[PDB]
């Protein structure tokens, strides 16, 4: 599923992601834009033999299970498909813990170098 931008802003809400560790909605919506185009069934492979997967680009290597990235962690307790869903509730269940391991949203490459700094309520004006 490709979602719309104020769609994807109500899920993402009535999931409990707006101030969710201090991140404002809107810096959720930029860092979905920018690493997935808002598509769930997204999917890249990274150099060490990993894949990123679904609208947040969550990483095999530590956090779900596609069967071939040996030596890796499940952490979210899913196999890495749950993520390609048009139900956003496992990647967001997910992603909650992510943000919470130290690092905040740094672990998305996208947020910081393209919205980390900037007018993030920008990418929620609008929508009801
Ligand atoms: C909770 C997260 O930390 C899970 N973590 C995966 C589990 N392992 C071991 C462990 O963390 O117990 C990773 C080891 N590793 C360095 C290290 O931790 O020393 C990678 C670091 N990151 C994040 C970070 O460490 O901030 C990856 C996510
Ligand atoms: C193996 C290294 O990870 C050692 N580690 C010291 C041991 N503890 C707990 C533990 O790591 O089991 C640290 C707790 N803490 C984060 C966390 O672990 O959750 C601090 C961060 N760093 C590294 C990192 O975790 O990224 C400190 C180095
Ligand atoms: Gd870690
Ligand atoms: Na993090």
């Amino acid at each position: 599923k490709v979602f719309g931008r104020c769609e994807l802003a109500a899920a993402m809400k009535r999931h409990g992601l707006d101030n969710y560790r201090g991140y404002s909605l809107g810096n959720w919506v930029c860092a979905a834009k920018f690493e997935s185009n808002f598509n769930t069934q997204a999917t890249n492979r990274n150099t060490d033999g990993s894949t990123d997967y679904g609208i947040l680009q969550i990483n095999s290597r530590w956090w779900c299970n596609d069967g071939r990235t040996p030596g890796s962690r499940n952490l979210c307790n899913i196999p890495c498909s749950a993520l390609l869903s048009s139900d956003i509730t496992a990647s967001v269940n997910c992603a909650k813990k992510i943000v919470s391991d130290g690092n905040g949203m740094n672990a998305w490459v996208a947020w910081r170098n393209r919205c980390k700094g900037t007018d993030v309520q920008a990418w929620i004006r609008g929508c009801r």
